[PDB]
């Protein structure tokens, strides 16, 4: 049920469209269009998520990865968002993230973000 | 080109994991993870993306990856995600931050996600 | 000044931690915690800093505390850390992210610490 | 031991001075002085850690709290860190940090860095 809970796309508070495909036995495949950023257009995404999670109430573990490039922008730079999809009838996909942009040595101390979205589903 | 011959490879850590990672496809990331400890055991599949015209000011390649804990023997509920820079050289490193999420129940979520850092050196 | 008056008081979140802190002395946090969760009884003592000359261009005030998880009650072998800034405004808040480290063998630094996000309101 | 081992100036990988005196209840009180960002001459800082740790090979735990406001620069943020003392030969403070800028609410995705840092006793 997880495949196709997931599966399907998504807003957060943002206000960003994530739109993903979950396979039977665990990969993410989908695009991002970002709400702030450098960033414009649609930004390919990978990932994986637990295709067998307990079922004792807990959620269901996952994770992806947008890198900032596409076609027309390269912001340098790449988010992961690690979190769990719960599922019902308001189901969300509570994550946290880290943006690592490519810095030299010196300032590798201000490379990363982080931060915490929740999505949930638009269709 | 060199971000992906830089990153493609095998790559360990001080916790002696093995990392098996090839880039390619203008951004995509595809290979397996195994892990020395926790609850993992033997390959895992890993994905991600990085970013595949970094900029030449000296800056690294920022790049991400996840690995969902669930294989055909093992199923730890949790999935990690690697957040970081590839830094070529004469000691070329991938620098990483990572979120370790668990599937939990709603009580137990402030307790879901672990946070720590990896440096991977090339085998 | 308005940064004291808006911060100093007892705060709430969403787990029904009680928060009270006092701002003054040009940039010292000062207070206590109980937290609703995790091994915790009573009070603990909490010593932090603010800004105490905010930007007046509509960004957030910022801050952070320390709660080492001992007191007269009870020993966690933890510490936590919340970063982040008051926003004024109808609906006042305190968005924090948080670090919570437990001491581990060097061994097992890897599980060591977890993260999150809090959000307090004034009661 | 744990005040003995903690109490003294440190330094880091970047270069910074930490100066800290570690009181016999928990308290942390001393002086940060930054090798990078918007910074200079020495901040307060102040954090907590745990009196009376495990005796079993555990690090203790500890946090502190800078916010970067002093007589002469304010940087409109705060940096807290969160981490465990590891005594003996080679004694260290490790830690992972979360540093908040001041953002309006629509820049807060972009409020706060993570990193690590790791501490070693210059005297
Ligand atoms: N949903 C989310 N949107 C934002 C956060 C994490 S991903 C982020 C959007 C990122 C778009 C691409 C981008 O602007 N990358 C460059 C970031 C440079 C940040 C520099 C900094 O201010 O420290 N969560
Ligand atoms: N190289 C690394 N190895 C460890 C860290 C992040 S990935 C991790 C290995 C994870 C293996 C799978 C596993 O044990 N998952 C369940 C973790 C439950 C942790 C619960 C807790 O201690 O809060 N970095
Ligand atoms: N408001 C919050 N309450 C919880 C989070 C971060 S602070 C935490 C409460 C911590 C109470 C003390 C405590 O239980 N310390 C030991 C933590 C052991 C967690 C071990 C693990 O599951 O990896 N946010
Ligand atoms: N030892 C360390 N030094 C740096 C990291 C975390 S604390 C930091 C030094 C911070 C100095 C004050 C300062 O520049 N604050 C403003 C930071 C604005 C960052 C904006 C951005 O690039 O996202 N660790």
């Amino acid at each position: 049920p997880a495949e196709a809970g997931i599966t399907g796309t998504w807003s957060d508070q943002l206000g960003d469209t994530f739109i993903v495909t979950a396979g039977a036995d665990g990969a993410l495949t989908g695009t991002y269009e970002s709400a702030v950023g450098n960033a414009e257009s649609r930004y390919v995404l990978t990932g994986r998520y637990d295709s067998a999670p307990a079922t004792d109430g807990s959620g269901t573990a996952l994770g992806w990865t947008v890198a900032w490039k596409n076609n027309s922008k390269n912001a340098h730079s790449a988010t992961t968002w690690s979190g769990q999809y719960v599922g019902g009838a308001d189901a969300k996909i509570n994550t946290q993230w880290l943006l690592t942009s490519g810095t030299t040595n010196a300032n590798a101390w201000k490379s990363t973000l982080v931060g915490h979205d929740t999505f949930t589903k638009v269709k």
